[PDB]
């Protein structure tokens, strides 16, 4: 069992509040991060066990290392502490300009982690550049840092907006949107004023990311893989084994 006894974790500075919990930087055999959740509902009790039950089946370098959980005194999830910023903070706030060599490496590590999740039959359900942490500004760490559960429509597939929806291809579309941010430095649909139409237009199949805003030095394989990841039909979107294979081969083309 991975239950951490009460009294071992030294809760420290608060990292950021949410509508569903708060996260602190704790001390527990080193630097750790603890997300603690007044009265737990039967849903919150199950939602906590679902998030821990998913993190228990993860043991990969590109996935945030789950370390333990606690029920006393509060429902908590203990993970490793990583320094740096998320990919959304690098490309759309800090404006960190990466070499094309490193942009492919960030996409490669992201595809490696997404490949490992699908092997374990795990759907991320909320893959975005904000949930992609750059540990030491080098290693990609995939997690779910959402503290409210929905301001994350740019990464939602058309079939996810049309409630009939989470699948491997829905995560592939999110990965395709992340590729758009990497190759453009901007979020999709930046020229749209409100989000009412973005929900309606993308769900209707008449709004797609303008694939001409990509940088000049973007390889032709990245433009083709990004387009296939953004197909409106789910069955026309590839699987991450095929996605990772073409990126790792493309990556070896840049290293001399
Ligand atoms: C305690 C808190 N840790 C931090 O926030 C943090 N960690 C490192 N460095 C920092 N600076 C910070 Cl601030 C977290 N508890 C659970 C987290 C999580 O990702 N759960 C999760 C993961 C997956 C995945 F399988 F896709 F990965 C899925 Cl599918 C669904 N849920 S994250």
């Amino acid at each position: 069992d991975w239950e951490i006894p009460d009294g071992q974790i030294t809760v420290g500075q608060r990292i950021g509040s949410g509508s569903f919990g708060t996260v602190y930087k704790g001390k527990w055999h080193g630097d750790v991060a603890v997300k603690m959740l007044t009265a737990p509902t039967p849903q919150q009790l199950q939602a906590f066990k679902n998030e821990v039950g998913v993190l228990r089946k993860t043991r990969h370098v590109n996935i945030l290392l789950f370390m333990g959980y606690s029920t006393k005194p509060q429902l908590a999830i203990v993970t490793q502490w990583c320094e740096g910023s998320s990919l959304y903070h690098h490309l759309h706030a800090s404006e960190t300009k990466f070499e094309m060599k490193k942009l492919i490496d960030i996409a490669r590590q992201t595809a490696r982690g997404m490949d490992y999740l699908h092997a374990k039959s795990i759907i991320h359900r909320d893959l975005k550049s904000n949930n992609i942490f750059l540990h030491e500004d080098n290693t990609v760490k995939i997690g779910d840092f959402g503290l409210a559960t929905s301001g994350s429509i740019l990464w939602m597939a058309p079939e996810v907006i049309r409630m009939q929806p989470y699948s491997f291809q829905s995560d592939v579309y999110a990965f395709g949107i992340v590729l758009y941010e990497l190759m453009t430095g901007q979020l999709p649909y930046s020229n749209i004023n409100n989000r009412d139409q973005i929900i309606e237009m993308v769900g209707r199949g008449s709004l797609s990311p303008d694939l001409s805003k990509v940088r000049s030095n973007c390889p032709k394989r990245m433009k083709r893989l990004m387009a296939e990841c953004l197909k409106k039909k789910r069955d026309e979107r590839p699987s991450f084994p095929r996605i990772l294979a073409e990126i790792e081969e493309l990556a070896r083309e840049l290293s001399g």
